[PDB]
């Protein structure tokens, strides 16, 4: 019927839904086209599928030829969102996206959620992704780095031999930034707080003192994105329904900044491995050959 | 020879700086630097020994936690329901800027601030007591920093009638684990023979995003407490038996879970707005929690070793404890 999430992967053990990630990615018309995907990450109830929501506007528009919409309208989509399923989904529409000179992609759109069983699949999303968007609420602390570290390095532990980097690009993505008077809202205010914040965390904990060198090691970008509180009735409403108006001017603002940033034809980057570009078959297969490690 | 009439006046515009220089606002009694605990006895003195509070029994209430989690603008508006009290809607009228003696006007500092203004207040049936406001304010996020934060956060729970452990939108793990740690580290000096060590314990639980789970409020907050520390017992074994602990230092536990102010409150380093420019949720609970804590039937005063202490007595203890962890 309509477009939604699917389950992929689900957690004491894991499991992959070979013929769901396979009726998605087989599909004729994306099979052989470089894929790009896109993961957000993080733990439960921190707004990730509200993100998602918007990435999906975006895209849509995109495909149907302001994206974010007029204030009036409710938020009427297709919507990401018990939900405290531990595991990946994917958006079951993979969209195709012609990039400036006439290359078409694939684009993915992935969310992995879990409270260690998950570091699996948070290594699993990372390996996969072009971008992996790191979801944290407020500020990064010294478990959030400590969780970092050690899928990271899980992740490149099944990848057997690394010419380049393992990983392509990480983003840190900080929720509800109430200091705009400290680091502006957005990339480069982003930038200056993960470093300084970074430099402090690794010299008040021993167990993340080369977490900067190890990120770095692991990543060919990292960047972040202070992103501002989306207002109350969001903020307390288990499902929000309400339009767009309702929603706080300036997460509207740093929205118009961030998902373009992310999603523009000029920004996708095709998923690399070993390499070399990957396909929809090909992310399939590696799906395939990574969960086959971890089990 | 200066004139008579001009020496009186030069005398009163010296008595005129003097009381704008000594206006009310927050001393600090108890520091931390570098590391060692230093106590302002002269400062301290000054506030707890006026005449006509020295033999009062005393009222502490404390409100205690990390650095920039709201402390002092809840303090701000505890000091505006005892200054209506005092002589008179003590929230304010929503055109008006949040005006009256603040906290914040008067700081990265580790330590102990008192209100420098000791409020008397009649109870039901006519007791007057003597009520005293305290900032406590550390962090704890690293491994040094941590043995000093215990340190003043055990000092005002153990001097306190209520200890409000201020907490961001949760009860988070490390929040117990210290809270173990300074109850643990105050509990020493208690010689525990009539009496717990501790009196009430309230974890006020700021910005709670979730009133359709736990509606905001007392009720919901004890709804929410005893289950929520039943989950970080089973998860982190460092503070596994936390529930029996607290009910063993302390006489009362309540937890409060309060809104969030709005996103002019969250965002400006010194709020100035207008009362309107705070979450109608926020005052509205505001009136809930600040009586629950104030209003003349819930002062509860301060009793250590079984016995109800003067702030004459609230001094000698501040004295004799900071000697103690030296
Ligand atoms: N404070 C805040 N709440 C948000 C944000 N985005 C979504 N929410 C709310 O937080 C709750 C959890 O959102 P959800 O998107 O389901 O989080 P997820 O579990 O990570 O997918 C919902 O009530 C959302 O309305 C945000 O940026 N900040
Ligand atoms: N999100 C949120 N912010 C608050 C709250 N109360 C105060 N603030 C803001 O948080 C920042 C720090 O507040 P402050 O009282 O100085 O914190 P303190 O260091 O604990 O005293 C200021 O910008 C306040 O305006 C609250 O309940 N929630
Ligand atoms: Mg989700
Ligand atoms: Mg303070």
């Amino acid at each position: 019927s309509k477009p939604g999430p699917v389950q992929v992967v689900l957690v004491h053990s894991f499991e992959l839904d070979e013929k769901a990630l396979a009726s998605i990615l087989l599909q004729d018309h994306i099979r052989d086209l470089d894929v790009v995907v896109v993961s957000v990450a993080g733990a439960f109830r921190k707004g990730k599928s509200f993100i998602l929501d918007f990435m999906l506007r975006y895209l849509y528009s995109q495909k149907e030829s302001n994206w974010l919409g007029d204030p009036e309208e409710p938020l009427t989509g297709f919507s990401w969102r018990d939900p405290e399923t531990t595991g990946i989904q994917i958006w079951s529409e993979v969209f195709t996206v012609e990039k400036p000179g006439g290359k078409k992609v694939a684009v993915v759109l992935m969310d992995t959620q879990g409270a260690k069983d998950c570091a699996t699949i948070f290594a699993l999303s990372t390996m996969t992704s072009s971008v992996q968007i790191y979801n944290l609420s407020q500020n990064i602390q010294e478990d959030d780095l400590q969780q970092l570290q050690l899928f990271t390095e899980y992740g490149r532990l099944a990848m057997d031999e690394i010419f380049q980097k393992p990983f392509q690009t990480l983003m840190f993505l900080v929720r509800d930034w109430s200091f705009p008077y400290e680091y502006s809202y957005g990339l480069q205010g982003g930038m200056a707080f993960l470093d300084k914040r970074l430099q402090v965390k690794e010299h008040q904990h021993e167990e993340i003192q080369n977490v900067r060198n190890h990120i770095h090691s692991c990543f060919s970008d990292v960047t972040c994105f202070l992103l501002p509180h989306p207002g109350l009735q969001v903020a307390t409403s288990p499902d929000f329904d309400g339009k767009l108006k309702d929603i706080a001017g300036e997460f509207k603002e740093q929205l118009q900044a961030l998902i373009p940033y992310v999603l523009n034809p000029s920004k996708l980057m095709e998923k690399e491995i070993n390499g070399s570009k990957v396909t929809c078959r090909g992310l399939l297969e590696y799906f395939k050959a990574y969960i086959k490690i971890y089990q």
